[PDB]
């Protein structure tokens, strides 16, 4: 019979151009297996939700799921909607694979039923800290979080980071989500001669003070994970996204073997550079290579047998350790420019 998955992110809400990224590597990962005979002969559905990367949203939606039969979840994509929702499928013995979620408590409690394809912001954190030590050499330090999940763990990682090394860090704050006025930021950097700031949040954020730190005359360096590395950021901050440092998963896109998928993507005009485009996809055959395998509907036996042999998908050979973590996914830093391009540094 039809075999259904359900994928969960978000179509609504301020970070709905991630989401856009999610549903499309799916869809397409969805579209490529089935048109090679599917599951042993059955036919993969998606079946959409959308949480609008909202916690309580989240926790419907994953109620929604349970109550639907569905036995499989390609989701969610943030790390403060994921967290919540695995309580519930850890529960009711619903596997779950997260193509979006990088904040690491995730995978620190036990949870049997629990993987995801995307990265670790244990990982993503020192990463920036590195090069902050080593490439950039600031004199003084600020460090800015839009106090949810993933961007004040990224903040905090990147503090710690930073004060092994006994760099300056003059102070560590937060702001709302969904401000529109950063003016008292902007003056606390100027009063504390400022010249560097890690940022942990997303895009929206990142690009209006940008701006608005430029439109004062700011020569500050600005930096942040890869929330902020969205086609939208250089939209919102204009010239003032030049020099803008980011912390970034590989381009899948620039692979050799992923060309075919890139093609069917520009077919639909639809965007194949963003990277959770293909984290998804990956969460989707790895999925597929664990019901084909092990010829099995158990989510525990699926589990089991993708942390024992792993699979190979379009984000390379997919290794995971006993918590249900990727092994060897790697952040790189990029300088992004006005046109919305990037190189790495
Ligand atoms: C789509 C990504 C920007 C999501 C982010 N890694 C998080 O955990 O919230």
């Amino acid at each position: 019979d039809d075999i259904k998955v359900a994928v969960v992110g978000a179509m609504s809400g301020p970070i709905a151009q991630w989401g856009d990224m999610e549903f499309n590597g799916a869809r397409q990962a969805i579209k490529d297996i089935n048109a090679k005979g599917g599951i042993k002969g059955d036919k993969l559905v998606g079946v959409e939700y959308d949480d609008a990367c909202d916690p309580k949203q989240a926790v419907a939606v994953a109620n929604k799921i349970v109550n639907d039969g569905i036995k499989y979840v390609i989701g969610h994509l943030c790390s403060s909607s994921t967290q919540p929702a695995s309580d519930i499928y850890e529960d009711e013995g619903i596997l779950m694979i997260s193509p979006g979620a990088t904040n690491p408590e995730l995978t620190q409690r036990g949870y049997q039923h629990i993987m995801r394809t995307a990265g670790l912001d244990s990982s993503q954190g020192p990463t920036a800290a590195k090069y902050i030590l080593e490439t950039v050499k600031p004199q003084r330090i600020a460090i800015i979080h839009d106090k949810q999940q993933y961007g004040e763990g990224l903040a905090r990682s990147v503090q710690d980071g930073l004060k092994a090394a006994n760099a300056n860090v003059v102070f560590f704050d937060g702001i709302t989500a969904g401000e529109k006025d950063f003016s008292a930021l902007i003056a606390r950097l100027k009063k504390e001669n400022i010249d560097f700031v890690y940022y942990g949040g997303y895009y929206p954020e990142m690009g209006q003070m940008l701006r608005q730190a430029r439109s004062v005359g700011l020569k500050t360096q600005f930096m942040g994970p890869e929330g902020v590395g969205n086609a939208s950021l250089s939209n919102i901050a204009g010239d003032a996204a030049e020099g803008m440092l980011v912390t970034m998963p590989k381009r899948y896109d620039q692979d050799p073997a992923n060309q075919g998928i890139v093609d069917a993507l520009k077919a639909d005009k639809k965007d194949p550079s963003g990277p959770y485009v293909w984290i998804t996809y990956a969460a989707v055959q790895s999925l597929a290579t664990a019901l084909e395998r092990t010829g099995s509907d158990e989510p525990l036996a699926l589990v089991k047998d993708l942390k024992a042999n792993g699979a190979n998908t379009v984000i390379g050979p997919l290794n995971w350790d006993e918590k249900g973590d990727l092994k060897g996914f790697d952040f790189g830093v990029f300088q992004w420019h006005a046109d919305g391009s990037s190189t790495k540094a």
